[PDB]
């Protein structure tokens, strides 16, 4: 339901970091 309400599900910890589709709080994608 948050897939752009909320940011990336983990963003510091997520692995795509660069190549993440959702939002992250440094990066963008
Ligand atoms: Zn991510």
């Amino acid at each position: 339901s948050e897939h752009r309400k909320q940011p990336c599900p983990y963003g510091k910890k997520c692995t795509y970091g660069i190549k993440c589709r959702f939002f992250h709080p440094e990066r963008p994608s």
